[PDB]
RNA sequence: AAUUUCUACUAAGUGUAGAUGGAAA
């Protein structure tokens, strides 16, 4: 039998619909005579204004509730806290985040709050005539009291309001405190406390005001300023221009060595894209000459002009990639502090033992980045002798601010106000793009200087920089909000998206669909023919559908009816225990108790003869009820297999669904439509017309199969459908066009016709030049799963009692966008080719469509185009839609094979330098994917059939985050890719060695390592065995002997052509050698020249060299092994390019995906060695030394 | 150079192929 057959009736999906809704008849007329846009268009518009004003009052009730609670913690809490154990500190913490949650929630009303009686009595206490135009209508405000009732929780986010009070700031609070006695000295009787007080407050002292028992009390705003008062100073609604407590450390600059700390501030809580010369103006009044961000720039110059002067001890930066960038930077290449840390740490924690272990590698890994900072003595450490780093990237940020200075002066001309924007931002995309150079200078400093906090958390500090840092850090962030709100109106379309829900005075609008309520909801799908309409009904005409009849007048339409049933679970108890039902039934006593005690319900006081009695119950009160019984000819299953009562809740919920066709007329209700009585919008979208002869859409179908009589099993609408409306965004006159009867030249390259000559006009995208009405629609899938188990389990249950499983592999490459190969379950490869090219088996003659071209013309006129944002969400967009095509050839590859899935993991991979698709683009496609597998469905079957819209294939749990991506969602495989590209298939063979020329010494030992170097002249070859125990980190392998050869030709990057053997013997006759008398390797060791050894460490790169690619042309990019086969031959690529069906790989793409391949058969080779009840807890990612084991074994 | 929306087209001429889950910040 086939493999997909278990995956049906396993798990719920929501979704919805998008649909075009034509107006037919007077129905444009008649809403433009009862004017029912211009009101919710107003609604729209002052729903942000209203937004507002509920931000108002919630302040007000916030700051209302901001006077009474007190805390006691505290006080522990700030001696373990400053007395220079943190586990204990962080239990404490705990209780003090659950007494500042109690503070927070418990109290103080706290009720009328997310409700309908906020805005109903509370914000009436336009602006009156507004909150009454928007009564009844909380579902559009919904929204915004799940994103309000944010501050209450423990999150510990931005929206903690908790977290903001208590977690910077009263820690910020303390160590201003602390500070304070240390300078106290300084502060004088006269100025700091007299003149500053009596002004401001005339209130309590402060050196009050310094304690932390007054924290409490500044927990309000008012606190926030004056506190920053202290700090700075205030207006005081004169010209008085009081001092600051900082101005004062400031001026204590007369002993000319200040060296003192400054004082944090507090933090408080609580807009564009509408014009080009707005944001331009907004850019120039951000970005002048005396703007914040121009000052706080040159407060770093002249902080970081002198920054040589302070503690190397109590500075900074933190862990990331930063480090290496600034590895890179200072000492010229990527990972050599790392490299560094490792030399001490292992000289640490490594012994007299020379091998290192994997376990040793991972936690060696682990405290690299469990040290998250750094100061930066130990980097001195680090580097050599002589070098002031501090210095060095000192002079870094100079150069970086002169390429600023360079930016500014080249670019100031637009700041000029009295000159004036003369063309659109779409047309001066030059000055566009110099505005995007300064964007991107000032992005790419404050990516630099990011490194330069150090997250602490920390020991003793400069903080006298680290507050100036921070004050100069928050004006130069928010940067990046401006950054990218000018790169979204850079990168909008020609066109918006722009659309307002439309209610007609209901709020009871469009909720429940089946049930006999449409007085209330007033809306029904309609059908003709074939064709779908919408009619809706006013409120004076409500019941209009009751008088319909067919009649046999030649003209009838399709009343959708019936009953959806939502909730039962909860619906069931309410109707039957209201007194509605009390009253029509005894209703029995005993039943009664034990429904008001629960002993149905599971947690060890369930009885399975109390619950099936609860059934039963239930089953002659529902055929007694009629409004169910008349609507549903019910068919249960029988008693005594009742285990619970959720299982008989979802039958009652599968069998609370008959939606079907009232047969009515036609030519009354058209009247009913001419006489603006009903309103009618035709179900729309491209196939629904005369025309449609192709493959339309799937979710059409789904539309369909809402009315297929055989989607019982089962298929059905979610309740709730909204309907918006999109005005034009351009002009109809406006639009470009191409004329009838023009030859039009075709754009695809790969169709032998090349023009196109048609007779009508098509317009500049028509659909968006007017103003259009559109339908949403929710759609309900598998509400009843019959079919429940372990997903990823059953997957390794069906691997055990497989005899031969396929796999596909599947990986991106480099001249390659994608490649897929097909493996059985005992490595032999049955079929591979790459996915750059495209092809659809459409009804005529198939054309393939190749992304890799055009992405070499979109980089082609990104390199003339200087690399703007419309060229970056260019070629991002066609990945995005390319891996839309790609994950359907995907699927289709499953279902032909019913294979297995696997993937790159990014939660450890890495990326190099080469593949277009990125880390992001690779989680878009990943997402994607799994999404598309979460119901599997090929369009062109019977969708009653296997595979089909009833019984295809959910194979996968929905996604999680990008972290949950960890080695498994059943038969997706996130697998570690590591030394899975230059890896020998077809022996097993990978190189170890490090092979960068260090010295002369090492090249001497790297000989003597080898303990045979042999010329043959019957190969004309050159023997090298070796044992991998005789070098270092060499502890994966697990055969470590190998002779390698020597035959073919490579490439040296410099591209540049070399051929092995013939480098190799005019090397060793221009520096003298007879090179046939091997082993000579102490004869190798005997030369002492530098440029002998470097240049036969480059010729041994060569030779472990395996990938050689010319990365100008597409055919030229190669690969070869240098050891035989076990009947003594072995692989280059060329050799077996031109094929259509060998055991062998083709590329470094059929290589990699030959690996991933073996990674997951050596999964199911796990997988026949356990018990099933193991399987889940089996460990997956494989490692180095049990894959190489792996690779030389099964290779036979 | 058309589309419920997105991507590549122009497929036999008002579409073709695919993907497509929205409201909320
Ligand atoms: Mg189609
Ligand atoms: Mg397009």
């Amino acid at each position: 039998m086939s493999k997909l057959e278990k995956f049906t009736n396993c798990y719920s999906l929501s979704k919805t619909l998008r649909f075009k809704a034509i107006p037919v008849g007077k129905t444009q007329e008649n809403i433009d005579n009862k004017r029912l846009l211009v009101e919710d268009e107003k609604r729209a518009e002052d729903y942000k204004g209203v937004k507002k004003l509920l931000d108002r009052y919630y302040l007000s009730f916030i700051n209302d509730v901001l006077h009474s609670i007190k805390l006691k913690n505290l006080n522990n809490y700030i001696s373990l806290f400053r007395k220079k154990e943190n586990k204990e500190l962080e239990n404490l913490e705990i209780n003090l985040r659950k007494e500042i949650a109690k503070a927070f929630k418990g109290n103080e009303g706290y009720k009328s709050l997310f409700k309908k009686d906020i805005i109903e009595t509370i914000l009436p206490e336009d602006e009156i005539a507004l909150v009454n135009s928007f009564n009844g209508f909380t579902t559009a405000f919904t929204g915004f009291f799940d994103n309000r009732e944010n501050m209450f929780s423990e999150e510990a986010k931005s929206t903690s309001i908790a977290f903001r009070c208590i977690n910077e700031n009263l820690t910020r609070y303390i160590s201003n405190m602390d500070i304070f006695e240390k300078v106290d000295a300084i502060f004088d009787k006269h100025e700091v406390q007299e003149i500053k007080e009596k002004i401001l407050n005339s209130d309590y002292d402060v050196e009050d005001f310094f304690e932390g028992e007054f924290f409490n009390f500044v927990l309000t705003q008012e606190g926030i300023d004056v506190y920053n008062a202290i700090i700075g100073g205030f207006v005081t609604e004169s010209g008085e221009k009081i001092k600051g407590l900082n101005e004062y450390i400031n001026l204590y600059n007369q002993k000319t060595k200040q060296k003192l700390p400054k004082f944090k501030p507090l933090y408080k809580q609580v807009e564009g894209y509408t014009s080009d010369e707005e944001v331009l103006e907004v850019f120039r009044n951000t970005l002048n000459k005396n703007s914040e961000i121009f000052s706080s720039i040159k407060k770093l110059e002249k902080l970081f002009k002198n920054f040589d002067e302070y503690s190397s001890a109590g500075i900074f930066v933190k862990n990331g990639p930063a480090i290496s960038t600034i590895s890179k930077d200072i000492f010229g290449e990527w990972n050599v502090i790392r490299d560094k840390w490792n030399a001490e740490y292992d000289d640490i924690h490594l012994k007299k033992k020379a091998v290192v272990t994997e376990k040793y590698e991972d936690d060696r890994r682990k405290s690299f980045k469990k040290i998250g900072s750094f100061s930066l003595e130990q980097l001195q450490e680090y580097a050599d002798a002589d070098l002031s780093v501090v210095e060095k990237l000192k002079e870094i940020i100079i150069q970086k601010v002169d390429e600023i200075y360079k930016v500014y002066g080249s670019s100031e001309k637009l700041f000029d106000a009295d000159f004036v924007l003369e063309k659109s931002l779409k047309k001066n995309d030059a000055v566009v793009a110099i505005m995007k150079d300064l964007l991107d200078s000032v992005k790419s400093f404050e990516n630099y200087i990011k490194a330069f906090f150090g997250e602490g958390k920390e020991t003793n500090r400069d903080e006298s920089f680290y507050g100036d840092f921070v004050l100069a850090y928050d004006i130069l962030l928010k940067v990046d909000h401006i950054y990218d709100a000018i790169r979204n109106y850079v990168t909008q379309k020609p066109y918006s998206k722009d659309k307002f829900k439309l209610y007609f005075q209901n709020p009871q609008f469009m909720g429940g669909w089946d049930k006999d309520k449409e007085t209330d909801y007033r809306a029904t799908i309609l059908r003709y023919g074939s064709k779908y309409y919408l009619a809706i009904m006013d409120k004076k005409y409500a019941k209009c559908l009751q008088k319909i009849d067919k009649d046999d007048v030649n003209g009838n339409y399709e009343k959708i009816n019936y009953k959806l049933l939502p909730g039962p679970n909860k619906m069931l108890p309410k109707v039957f225990f209201s007194k509605k039902w009390m009253a029509y039934y005894n209703p029995s006593e005993d039943i009664q108790k034990i429904y008001k005690n629960g002993t149905f319900k599971k947690g060890d006081m369930f009885n399975l003869n109390d619950c099936h009695k609860l059934i039963d119950f239930f089953k002659d009160s529902i055929s007694r009820y009629p409004k169910w019984s008349n609507a549903y000819d019910f068919n249960f299953s029988e008693t005594e297999k009742y285990k619970d009562i959720a299982g008989f809740y979802r039958e009652v919920e599968e069998q609370g669904y008959k939606v079907s066709f009232e047969s009515a007329s036609k030519k009354e209700v058209d009247k009913l439509v001419e006489e603006g009585k009903l309103y009618m919008f035709q179900i729309y979208n491209k196939d629904f017309s005369d025309k449609s002869h192709g493959t339309p859409n799937l979710h059409t179908m789904y539309f369909k199969l809402l009315f297929d009589e055989n989607n019982h099993g089962q298929i059905r609408l979610s309740g709730g459908a909204e309907l918006f409306m999109r005005r034009a965004s351009l002009k109809k006159e406006e639009l470009v066009v191409h004329p009838a009867n023009s030859p039009i030249a075709n754009k695809n390259p790969d169709n032998p016709k090349k023009t196109t000559t048609l007779s009508y006009d098509v317009y500049k995208d028509k659909r968006f030049s007017e103003d259009q009405y559109e339908l949403h629609i929710p759609i309900a899938i598998n509400k009843c799963p019959k079919n429940i188990f372990k997903i990823n389990t059953e997957v390794r249950v069906l691997l055990k009692h497989d005899d031969n499983p396929y796999v596909i592999g599947i990986d991106r490459g480099e001249r390659n966008l994608l490649y897929i190969v097909v493996v059985d379950g005992k490595g032999n490869i049955v079929e591979q080719y790459s996915l750059n090219e495209i092809i659809n088996n459409f009804n005529g003659i198939r054309i393939k469509t190749d992304y890799h071209s055009l992405l070499d013309k979109k980089e082609k006129e990104r390199f003339e185009a200087r690399q703007n944002w419309t060229s970056i969400e260019n070629i991002k967009e066609l990945k995005a839609g390319y891996i839309s095509q790609v994950v359907h050839k995907i699927c289709e590859l499953v279902e032909k094979y019913d294979a297995v899935i696997a993937l790159e993991d990014l939660n450890s991979g890495f990326k190099n330098s080469r593949v277009k698709v990125e880390k992001q683009v690779y989680q878009k496609f990943e997402k994607m994917l799994i999404d598309k597998l979460n119901y599997m469905v090929d369009k062109k079957s019977n969708p009653c059939a296997t595979g089909g819209a009833l019984k295809g294939y959910q194979i996968t749990n929905k996604f999680e985050s990008f972290k949950s991506m960890s080695t498994q969602n059943g038969f997706i495989f996130y697998i570690p890719a590591w030394l899975t590209s230059k890896i020998d298939p077809s022996t097993g063979f990978v190189n170890l060695l490090k092979t960068k020329y260090t010295s002369i010494a090492d090249s001497k030992k790297f000989i003597s390592s080898f303990d045979r170097i042999m010329y043959v002249p019957e190969e004309d070859l050159f023997e090298f065995a070796l044992d991998y125990k005789n070098f270092s980190r060499t502890d994966a392998d697990y055969i470590k002997k190998w002779k390698l050869y020597s035959y073919g030709n490579r490439i040296r990057i410099f591209w540049e052509e070399v051929c092995l053997t013939s480098a190799y013997k005019e090397l060793f006759n221009k520096y003298g050698i007879n090179y046939q008398q091997g082993d000579i390797r102490a004869l190798l060791c005997e030369q002492s020249d530098k440029a002998f050894y470097s240049s036969f460490m480059a010729l041994m790169s060569l030779m472990l060299q395996m990938r050689n690619s010319i990365t100008g042309r597409t055919d030229v990019d190669f690969l070869i092994s240098p050891v035989k086969n076990s009947d003594g031959i072995f692989y280059d690529s060329r050799n077996y390019e031109a094929q259509e069906n060998a055991i062998l790989p083709k590329n470094a793409d059929a290589n990699g995906a030959y690996n991933i391949a073996r990674k997951v058969l050596w999964a199911i080779g796990q997988f026949k060695k356990a018990e099933d009840e193991k399987l889940d807890k089996v460990k997956i990612a494989i490692s180095n030394k049990e894959w190489l084991e792996y690779a030389q074994t099964s290779v036979k």
